[PDB]
């Protein structure tokens, strides 16, 4: 996770405590089971209606942070679009299901 961690940042994303715009969340799972920014990143990139932005949770926050959005599954991702995607999701489920959330 740590490596994982320093590569989320190393993107420029900004973290979040339990504590906006258009933007993005990403709530991760300790690795020991780390592909969700990559798809995120592509969802995203076909989606250039927004000026999307990104943020994440380190281990901790990514439990509280979950709850409040009832996210039992992760990875998980959550869209505001002014102000949820959970689990894990072939690229083409993923699509549909951002897709929905944005129509």
């Amino acid at each position: 996770f740590s490596a994982l961690w320093q590569r989320l940042l190393t993107r420029g994303w900004q973290p979040v405590e339990a504590s906006v715009g258009d933007g993005v969340i990403l709530l991760s799972s300790d690795p020991r089971r780390s592909d969700n920014p990559v798809m995120i990143a592509e969802l995203l990139r076909e989606f250039p209606q927004f000026d999307w932005q990104v943020a994440v949770a380190d281990l901790e926050q990514s439990e509280a942070i979950g709850d409040r959005f009832n996210v039992r599954r992760f990875p998980a991702t959550l869209v505001f679009t002014d102000g949820a995607l959970s689990g894990i999701h072939p690229w083409a489920e993923l699509l549909t299901l951002m897709r929905s959330i944005v129509d």
